[PDB]
Parts: C-alpha cells; sequence; structure tokens
C-alpha cells in the first residue's frame, strides 16, 4: 500500500503532466496521496494563473465576516458577524492596519504558536465565499473555472442527468482568519489555489481516521453534538494541534504559499488559518472514486448547515433514504 503513514505529499508536475487534470489527480492517488486527506501541487515554472494582480482592488466583498470566538485557546467555536460591504482595496488596507496586521515573528512555526495562543482574543474579518474567478480565460491548465462539473461526473458514472452548476469561490483573508474543521459538502474533493499574498496553514486528518476526529469533537463540544448528529457540517469548531496530539488524533500540517495548489480528498477533515492579507480561489470537484464517499456522507438536517442549490440532486440520487429528512432541514 502506497503512503501507509498518510503523509502529506508534494507534487511537481511538468508542463506536459499539467495538461490533463483528471489524469494527474489519478496519478497522485496511485502514489497514495489521498491517504493524507490533503496534497500540495507546485505548478511547473512555465505556468501562470494570470498576468498580474494589479487590477483587483475594485472587486466587492459584499458581506465581510467578523469571526468571533468563544471557548478556550485550543478548543473554541467561532460565529460570523456580518459587516458592511467593502472593496478588496479597502479590505487590504484594513488587513494591513495596526489592529489587524500580522505581528513580528521569526518564522512559520513562531507564527503558528502565536496563532493558537492568541486567536480567541481577536476577531479578524474574512471575505469568504465570493462567487468569481481570478484565472485568465486563456489559462488552459488547472484553471479552476474550467474544470469538469460534478453534475457531469455523476452523469458519466451513474447515467442520470441532474440539474445544478459548479463554480469557483474567492476568499480574501487576513491574519488569524480561520477555517473550522470540516469535510466538503457530500465529502467531495476540493482544490484551492493561493493567488496572492501571505501563506495559509492547513491541518488535516487522514480520511481513514475521520471518525476519530468526530468522536473527539463530540466530547469537546457536547451541547453542539446533542443538537446535531453532524454538527461539524456547521463549520464553526476549532481544535488545536496540541489538543489533537493530547487525544491521540492522527493529523498532519503544511503551509501553502502563493502560487501553490492544495487538493483535499473525500472525507479528509481540514482546518487552518491565514498568515496575513491574501486571496485564494477554491472549488469542489469529483472523480469516479468519490461516488462511494458521496453515498456515505453524513448530513446535517438540524437546519444550521444550509447549503447550495446543487447539493439537492446529490442527496436525492445518492442518498434517497435521507433525502426527505435532509430537505426539511434546508427549510
Ligand atoms: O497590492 C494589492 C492591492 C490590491 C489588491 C491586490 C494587491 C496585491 C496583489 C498581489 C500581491 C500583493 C498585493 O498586495
Ligand atoms: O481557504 C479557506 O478559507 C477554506 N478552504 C477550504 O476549506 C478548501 O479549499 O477546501
Ligand atoms: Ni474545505
Ligand atoms: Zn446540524
Amino acid at each position: 500500500a502506497q503512503n501507509p503513514n498518510c503523509n502529506i505529499m508534494i507534487f511537481h508536475p511538468t508542463k506536459e503532466e499539467f495538461n490533463d487534470f483528471d489524469k494527474y489527480i489519478a496519478y497522485m492517488e496511485s502514489q497514495g496521496a489521498h491517504r493524507a486527506g490533503l496534497a500540495k501541487i507546485i505548478p511547473p515554472k512555465e505556468w501562470k494563473a494570470r498576468e498580474t494582480y494589479d487590477n483587483i482592488s475594485e472587486i466587492l466583498i459584499a458581506t465581510p465576516l467578523q469571526q468571533v470566538a468563544s471557548g478556550r485557546a485550543g478548543v473554541f467555536t467561532q460565529y460570523h458577524k456580518k459587516k458592511k460591504a467593502m472593496t478588496v482595496g479597502e479590505y487590504r488596507h484594513l488587513a494591513n492596519s495596526k489592529k489587524y496586521q500580522t505581528p513580528p515573528h521569526q518564522n512559520f512555526e513562531d507564527l503558528e504558536r502565536k496563532y493558537w495562543k492568541n486567536r480567541i482574543y481577536n476577531s479578524p474579518i474574512y471575505g469568504a465565499d465570493i462567487s468569481g474567478s481570478l484565472f485568465d480565460e486563456n489559462t488552459k491548465q488547472w484553471n479552476l473555472g474550467h474544470l469538469g462539473t460534478i453534475q457531469d461526473l455523476l452523469e458519466k458514472e451513474c447515467g442520470v442527468v441532474i440539474e445544478g452548476v459548479n463554480t469557483p469561490y474567492l476568499y480574501f483573508g487576513m491574519w488569524k482568519t480561520t477555517f473550522a474543521w470540516h469535510t466538503e459538502d457530500m465529502d467531495l474533493y476540493s482544490i484551492n489555489y493561493l493567488h496572492l499574498g501571505e501563506p495559509k496553514t492547513w491541518y488535516v486528518v487522514p480520511p481513514e481516521h475521520g471518525q476519530r476526529l468526530e468522536r473527539l469533537a463530540r466530547e469537546l463540544f457536547p451541547g453542539s453534538s446533542r443538537g446535531c448528529g453532524a454538527f461539524l457540517r456547521h463549520k464553526v469548531a476549532l481544535i488545536s494541534p496540541t489538543v489533537l496530539k493530547e487525544n491521540g488524533i492522527p493529523f498532519n500540517r503544511i503551509t501553502q504559499e502563493a502560487g501553490e495548489f492544495m487538493v483535499t480528498f473525500p472525507y479528509g477533515y481540514h482546518a487552518g488559518f491565514n498568515h496575513g492579507f491574501n486571496c485564494a480561489e477554491a472549488i469542489n470537484f469529483a472523480t469516479p472514486r468519490w461516488i462511494d464517499y458521496g453515498k456515505m456522507a453524513s448530513q446535517c438536517s438540524c437546519g444550521e448547515a444550509r447549503v447550495t442549490f446543487s447539493m439537492d440532486a446529490f442527496v436525492r440520487i445518492l442518498q434517497p433514504e435521507r433525502y426527505d429528512l435532509w430537505k426539511r432541514g434546508q427549510d
């Protein structure tokens, strides 16, 4: 078995290898990359996402989110307080202000220490889930707005045509902005390109050990667990690497820098934080290997999760027994 320790693997495709997206995902899996839950892909030196990022300041962040924490330094939840709209130029200025800017630090490890020590005492503002793309339309390789759709994958594999669409989202981050422990909707893959700015640190649990993380989360967030059998779908819970280690949860960590792709694999729990002002683009995707994960994916039906239009068909076709209860949750 390849990659039996479930290490995060890093890939350096050639420009020739970078032509066929599906083929390269399959290649990574042949080397055991999926066992980690997360892989890094460094594009060939000849590749670029777009010419420059000099003209992005007028993009609107319609609903910036202030991420307010509750709990203790290593075990906390966050809720999102809506703020007034601002442009990316305004957001960048805010990120760089004395109140929100990255503190002096020695290296990534020092900054990680500061993050887990001090995150809960601040409330950074995140411009997340903005529909759009920063890939040039002429970028033919690994263009996240030109991937095969999940709906077409399901049709190719299972023979049924379904409604729905599948487009990328932009994320503008600042120091301490946080993504909570989660797997993707319907335990899909995700791919994330860091377009510009400061790094993003990721934590990930191997898919074969996801239930260990779920069990710990139930113990650490007991009220939340009683409220919903799949409350990590709410994407509000954080657990530090120290607490994971104390509880014997297998995980890995890696820092993504500008110009690098990350892929998360089906049922790979992940969480992390941004180092400073940055912009990432991400989208979900599927492969034939995903179908069995989609069939088995947990669902939130308590009403909190509330997801895309397109998830309806996934649940309807892959999980018909769960569909009625889930759909009630979506109203
Ligand atoms: O300076 C900016 C102003 C506005 C939007 C983006 C940038 C930027 C783009 C790439 C790299 C760094 C940057 O700060
Ligand atoms: O970048 C973020 O804030 C969160 N991204 C993801 O969870 C992802 O790409 O799957
Ligand atoms: Ni994700
Ligand atoms: Zn729920």
